């Protein structure tokens, strides 16, 4: 098993610790943790390309989708849901991201957005790029667990 952590920080109050674990080099990745400082609602949650306003991590050159869509970016992890006091519990199992190999998400940037991801079902081309999720509230590099 390979383990990773991203520490989400932003310019506002949004912060959190997100864990990743992958038992087999080609097995599903479990993603979990809590994000605080939000407001009640749905917020886009993706792996972005940045390592060093960049696009979603997309090594296979696909269009944007929800996590369970046949057409999606590798980074497309959908939405997290925060309650009235601004806490979202993240618990995701994903088959497309990986922590090893040619397309490993290690070193890329995890992002939580200001608004909801429309899962590529929106009425414009932007929907097929970013899900119309808007600006970033918090981000953090995905690093191998120390
Ligand atoms: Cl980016
Ligand atoms: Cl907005
Ligand atoms: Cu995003
Ligand atoms: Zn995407």
């Amino acid at each position: 098993a390979t383990k990773a952590v991203a520490v989400l920080k932003g310019d506002g109050p949004v912060q959190g610790i997100i864990n990743f674990e992958q038992k087999e080099s080609n097995g599903p990745v479990k993603v979990w943790g809590s994000i605080k400082g939000l407001t009640e609602g749905l917020f886009g949650f993706h792996v972005h390309e940045e390592e060093d306003a960049g696009p979603h991590f997309n090594p296979l050159s696909r269009k944007h989708g929800g996590p369970k869509d046949e057409e999606r970016h590798v980074g497309d992890l959908g939405n997290v849901t925060a309650d009235k006091d601004g806490v979202a519990d993240v618990s995701i199992e994903d088959s497309v991201i990986s922590l090893s190999g040619d397309h490993a998400i290690i070193g890329r940037t995890l992002v939580v957005h200001e608004k909801a991801d429309d899962l590529g079902k929106g009425g414009n081309e932007e929907s097929t790029k970013t899900g119309n999720a808007g600006s970033r509230l918090a981000c953090g590099v995905i690093g191998i667990a120390q």
